[PDB]
C-alpha cells in the first residue's frame, strides 16, 4: 500500500483576502507553486486553518471575503487532475483557534457536548466539504481534555457516518471521503485522551502525529524539536502517561511508561502502538519543514543541551530579530522559526553557521559560535530515517508543516517521495543507529510467547509463567493459587 | 470506651467427640481452664469452627457428635455469668475450611453468589446461632477475592440486617447481636479485596486483622512473625496493594504504597486506614498466642535475618522433631510451631535458649545458639508496645489466636487486660522506639492542607499548588493549563477545611 504524504497548505485570512499568485510580498506559497510534479508526490493536502463558531459549526474565519477562498480551494483541487490519488482534505482547528486559551476554544468544548451539538457540527463539517469542494475533513483541536474525550469521539463518530453515506451517494468507493485528526506528538498533550485511543482512532483513516516542536524556547535547555531517537547526553523527561486515567496497575503502568524518558518521535509512535486497538497503519508520522532557533547559548556541544536566553512567550515579546541572515524571520517579526528554505540560504551565505548532525537522533542542527545560536531542524537526510522508520513500523505514511516552507525546488516533499517510492532508492543499508528507542510494553505491544497451560489447583510461584484466554501470564509474587485474570498476582506479559 | 480483648476457642472435631476436663492427652485445653478472672478479661469469645456446606448454609462439620457439641458450647456461654459484657461468637471458616485450595472452599464462593444463596445463607447463621446460645457471627474466609466480593460484601450486609432485627425480636438491646470478620493482616492476601475495604466494614462491628503470620517456613529469610514496627535491618517485601484494582493513578499508587515494605502489624492498621470509609474504632489488632521456629540459623545477629533450612510444606513432612525442649511439638508432631505456653517452659527447661529482644521491631524471640534456632513470638513485654499502639492509633482493640496457647495462669490474656484497664498500669511514658512506621498516604489519610483557589485561564507551572471542589492539587509537569480535576497534569494531595 502506498504511503500517505500529507502536506499542509496554510494561508493567513489576510493572504485569501488579498490572493494573488505574482506577489510574494502579499501571498509568499501561492497555489501555483504547488506543480504538477509536486501534486503527484502527495496523496494529501491538508488547506488550513476553518475554525468552529460560537453557532457551534464549522466555518470559516469571519473576515474571509468567501468568494476569494471559494477561488484559492478552487485552484488545489484542480491539481487533483495532475494525480488522482490526490485529496485535497480541510483542517478545523489548529492552536491558535483551539488550544485551551485560544480565541475559540469554548466552541470545541460546546461543540461536543451532546448528542444534538454533535450532530450540527458534524453536519456542517460535511456540508462544507462538499459546498468548497474538499475531499475529506481534518480536525486539529489542540486537544480534548479528559472530561471532553468521550463527546470529541461521539462526533468523528458522527462525521464518519455521514461521511461513508456521502462516499455512497457520491459514488467515491474509489477515492472515499476520509476523516483525520492532527494528534499530539508527545505525551504531557497526548496524557489527555491517551487512555481513550482506540475509540479515537477507531473512526478514522489516519491519526496524524505532530511529532515535532518537542523542544521550543518555552523549555530550558535547547534540544531537538524532532529526534527520532533519544540521545543520553539531552533532557529528558516526566513520563505523563503514567498518569493518564488507564486504570491499569503499578506495574503496568511502570512497564509501559518509563520515566524520565527522552521526548522522540520514536517515543511517541511507540505509545500509540502500544495501545491495544491502534493499527500501525493509521499512524502517521508527522515532520517539520521549519527549525526552531534558539540565541544565548554555550558552547561544548555546538549549541545543544544548553541553557539559553530565547524568550517563549508569543507573540515574540521584542523587535530584536536576531537570527543572522534570517530574512523571511524579518517579515514575519519573529527571529524563533525558520522554514527550510530560508535555513538553507543561510547555510549557503557564509553567516557563521556550520552544519552539524547528532547521529543518535538522526537529526541535523546549526551551531553559531559568534552569536551564540542554536537551530533544531530536519532536512533530506533525516527524512532518510525517518522514512525507513515508517516503513519497518509499517506506519501509514508521513505528514509534515507546512508546504510553503520547502525550499523553490521542492527538495523535502520530493526526497520523502523518493523514500518511499523511487525504484532506484535502496536504503536497505542505512543504519539507523544506536540512539535510545522507546522501550515501554503495553496491551498492544505485548511480545509473542508460549507456557504451559495454566492448570486450576496448582499453586504457583514467583515467576511462573502460563498461558491462558489467549496471552501468557507472570506471577509478581509466590504461593498463588487463583487464575490470570482473577487473581491480582499475575501479571500478562505476552500474546498468544 | 472499653477496647474488645477477642480471644479464639478453638477445638478440633475429635476433640469435641471426645470432650473432657480431666484428661489434657484428649483436651489440652477445656473450657474449665477458663476461670471467672480470665472470662472477666475477655469481651468476646470466638468458638471455632464452623463451616459452610454444600447446601450452601452455616453448619458444624458434620462428624460432630451435636449433644457434644452443645455441651461444649454451653461451657462457653456459662462463662458469661461472670461478665454481663462477654460475648461468645461462634467463626466460621478458618484458613482449614476456606483458603482456595481447602475442602469448603466452593461453599464459600457459591453461597454468597446470589440474593437467594445469600438469603438462606445469612438465615442459617442466625439460625445456628440461636440453636447453640451463640451471641454473633463471626466470618473468617481467607479470603474472597476478585468478582467474589461484591456477593461477600452483600452476604455481610444480609447478615446485619437478620441480627438486627433478631436483636429486637430478643430483646438484647442491652448486648446486640454482633458481626465481624477476620481480615488479612498482610498486604499480599489484603490485596484481593482492599478497594473495597468501606464496604466489606461498614456491616461490622469489628474487622479482626490478622496481624502474625507475617513470617514462616514458607519465607527463606527468618524474620518476627508480628513485628510491630519495621527493622531496616530485616527482610523487605513487595507491596502488592499496588497492584489492586483502585483506579489509582502511578503517583498515587506509589504514595499509598511504598515498595519494598516491611512487613508489619503497624503497616496492617495504616494500610486500612489509608482507604476512605474506614473507621480506626472498627479495627481489631491480632496478636499471635504461639511462636513459629526455624533450623539452620547462621548466628550472629541471634538468628534473625538469617538463611534457614526448614521445611515448608503442610503438614510437616518429616519426623524429625528438633526443637529442643518442645514436648507439645511431638504430640502435634510440628516443630515449627509452638504454644507461648510451652515456649515458657523451655525457656524455663535448661536448653539454652537466650531470651532475646529487638528493639525496633518491639518483640521477643529466642535463639538457641547451640543446634541454630530461632523462635519468633509474642509475650507480656511486646503485648505492652502493641496495646499502647491501640490506644493511641484509637483503635477498637485485640483479638488473639489462641486462648489454649497461653500458660496455665493465663499471663499473656491477663497483660492485654490489664494494659486497656488496670489502674495500677501506667504506660505514659512507654519508649515506643524509633522501628520504620508504614508512612504511606492514600485519599483516606490525605492530610488538611492550604492553597489558593485555581483561577481558570491561568497557567501553572511544575509544583503549583491550588485548591479546587474540596482538595488541594499540585501540578506534576509545567504550562499547565487545564483545570485540577480527571485531568492528568494534577495530583490530589491534601483536603481543604
Amino acid at each position: 500500500t502506498r504511503k500517505a504524504v500529507i502536506g499542509y497548505y496554510f494561508i493567513p485570512t489576510n493572504q485569501i483576502n488579498n490572493y494573488t499568485e505574482t506577489d510574494t510580498s502579499v501571498v509568499p506559497f501561492p497555489v501555483s507553486n504547488i506543480t504538477p510534479a509536486k501534486a503527484k508526490q502527495l496523496t494529501h493536502i491538508n488547506f488550513s486553518f476553518l475554525d468552529i463558531n460560537s453557532n457551534l459549526e464549522c466555518a470559516w474565519d469571519p473576515a474571509t471575503n468567501d468568494a476569494k477562498a471559494r477561488d484559492v480551494v478552487n485552484r488545489l483541487t484542480a491539481l487533483k487532475a495532475h494525480n488522482p490519488s490526490l485529496r485535497i482534505m480541510f483542517s478545523i482547528g489548529g492552536w491558535y483557534y483551539s488550544n485551551d486559551l485560544g480565541v475559540s476554544h469554548a466552541n470545541y468544548v460546546n461543540a461536543v457536548k451532546t448528542p444534538a451539538s454533535r450532530a450540527k457540527f458534524a453536519q456542517s463539517c460535511v456540508r462544507i466539504m462538499k459546498d468548497y469542494g474538499f475531499d475529506g475533513v481534518d480536525i486539529d483541536w489542540e486537544y480534548p481534555q479528559a472530561a471532553e474525550v468521550d463527546g470529541f469521539i461521539a462526533a468523528l463518530q458522527e462525521i464518519r457516518t455521514l461521511l461513508n453515506q456521502q462516499t455512497i451517494t457520491d459514488g467515491r468507493q474509489a477515492l472515499p471521503y476520509q476523516l483525520t485528526i492532527a494528534g499530539a506528538g508527545g505525551a504531557f498533550f497526548l496524557s489527555r485522551y491517551y487512555s481513550k485511543l482506540a475509540q479515537i482512532v477507531a473512526p478514522l483513516d489516519y491519526i496524524n502525529l505532530m511529532t515535532y516542536d518537542l523542544a521550543g524556547p518555552w523549555e530550558k535547555v535547547t534540544n531537538h524539536q524532532a529526534a527520532l531517537f533519544g540521545d543520553a547526553a539531552g533532557p529528558t523527561f516526566y513520563n505523563a502517561l503514567r498518569e493518564a486515567n488507564l486504570g491499569w496497575s503499578w506495574e503496568e503502568l511502570t512497564r509501559a511508561f518509563p520515566s524520565p524518558f527522552s521526548l522522540t518521535v520514536d517515543a511517541a509512535v511507540q505509545q500509540h502502538l502500544m495501545m491495544e486497538g491502534v493499527p500501525s497503519a493509521k499512524i502517521v508520522m508527522g515532520v517539520p519543514f521549519y527549525g526552531r532557533a534558539f540565541k544565548g547559548v554555550s558552547g561544548g556541544n555546538g549549541g545543544q543541551y544548553s541553557s539559553h536566553s530565547t524568550p517563549g512567550e508569543d507573540p515574540y515579546p521584542s523587535t530584536d530579530y536576531w537570527l543572522v541572515g534570517c530574512e523571511e524571520c524579518v517579515r514575519d517579526k519573529d527571529p524563533r522559526i525558520a522554514s527550510y528554505r530560508q535555513l538553507e540560504q543561510m547555510l549557503q551565505g557564509n553567516y557563521g553557521y556550520q552544519r552539524l548532525w547528532n547521529d543518535k537522533t538522526k537529526t541535523p542542527y546549526l551551531y553559531h559560535a559568534q552569536n551564540g545560536l542554536f537551530v533544531t531542524y530536519d532536512d533530506a537526510e533525516s527524512f532518510k530515517y525517518k522514512a525507513k522508520y515508517i516503513k519497518q513500523q509499517q506506519l501509514g505514511g508521513v505528514m509534515f508543516w507546512h508546504l510553503g516552507q520547502d525550499n523553490r525546488n521542492g527538495d523535502l516533499l520530493a526526497a520523502l517521495d523518493r523514500y518511499f517510492n523511487a525504484a532506484d532508492y535502496d536504503d536497505s543499508q542505512l543504519d539507523m543507529g544506536t540512539g535510545l528507542r522507546y522501550t515501554g510494553v503495553g496491551p498492544g505491544n505485548l511480545p509473542i510467547m508460549t507456557a504451559p497451560a495454566y492448570v486450576p489447583g496448582t499453586t504457583y510461584a514467583q515467576g511462573a509463567l502460563v498461558s491462558y484466554q489467549g496471552y501468557v501470564w507472570q506471577t509478581k509474587w509466590g504461593y498463588i493459587t487463583s487464575a490470570p485474570g482473577s487473581d491480582s498476582a499475575w501479571l500478562k506479559v505476552g500474546r498468544v
